[PDB]
């Protein structure tokens, strides 16, 4: 396909002060764009392999897809997740999900916090959709391990606690972190991606 | 091209007493049979991902890639590692390169059957050929993991510790079937590997 590297839907200063504009400026234009430019040599690479027949080459590969296809995946979705519009409270179907799932929507984010926080080193916190049992749950990846490929679980919204996301603003803090970046989640995208797993 | 099953190099009881004619039908004919039939389909499904830039697909595939993969790669060496003229002690470059790296031939055997045997789980144990170093070196894999695939090293000689690789002979007692393999590991083979690499 060629990945690219995908336009933000709002300045890089637009969640200050909750992220500044220069961690969403490198997050951006650096981080994301390396892991679109490195998916795209290893899509190639692997295509080669695939032709020869060369499974060595093949499972050799796994590492850089994963790596660089999850950091893709996560990221795109991540942006969306973030709004200046956002913060409060969901509303409608998304709000009652979460009622009767975490029985409160202060229980949630006290879990979905500590997911976040409880991660040994780089990874994600993830509130995720579980098809089969049709209730929603909150899972915990790492590295940039995409929460689909990885788990099944549908994304609907993700963390990312990368010591890049938040170390030019919060230093070693990760739960100030935590705190401030509900103040501008994206409830109307995440509503969006909810209603879609629903029939 | 398309992935297919080797034939083995002798009958199913040219190994006895040391490996059972059932264990090496059971372990050619049904294992081996399925990894590679898997990992042809694997191999078309990720195939029509890749053409979709499908990134999630790709990563969920990854498993049974790497399993199958793994399994086909790592079962049609081992084949070729065993000989009814097999046995003894190598001769030549190689066991000049053994008592160079190992000491001797008997500590190369200690240290082989000690990896071996000290796998927890399903897995394999391995004389591989560093490129970097040039020098020869032991290490264990999990489960299928190939050797190349993930450690780089070059395989020489491997020793499937799977349960059904000698639970129907030798029941619980792993360090009997290392006893008994080595009177039929093929060090013809063995050397035209390790040969294959030097130059
Ligand atoms: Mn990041
Ligand atoms: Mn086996």
């Amino acid at each position: 396909m060629k990945h690219s590297l995908p336009d933000l839907p709002y300045d890089y200063g637009a969640l200050e002060p909750h992220i500044n504009a220069q961690i969403m400026q490198l997050h951006h234009s650096k981080h994301h764009a390396a892991f679109v430019n490195n998916l795209n040599v290893t899509e190639e690479k692997y295509q080669e392999a695939l032709a020869k027949g060369d499974v060595t080459a093949q499972i050799a590969l796994q590492p850089a897809l994963k790596f660089n296809g999850g950091g893709h995946i996560n990221h795109s979705i991540f942006w969306t997740n973030l709004s200046p519009n956002g913060g409060g409270e969901p509303k409608g179907e998304l709000l009652e999900a979460i009622k009767r799932d975490f029985g409160s929507f202060d229980k949630f984010k006290e879990k979905l916090t500590a997911a976040s926080v409880g991660v040994q080193g780089s990874g994600w916190g993830w509130l995720g959709f579980n098809k089969e049992r049709g209730h929603l749950q909150i899972a915990a990846c790492p590295n940039q391990d995409p929460l689909q490929g990885t788990t099944g679980l549908i994304p609907l919204l993700g963390i990312d606690v990368w010591e890049h996301a938040y170390y030019l603003q919060y230093k070693n803090v990760r739960p100030d972190y935590l705190k401030a970046i509900w103040n501008v989640i994206n409830w109307e995208n995440v509503t969006e991606r909810y209603m879609a797993c629903k029939k």
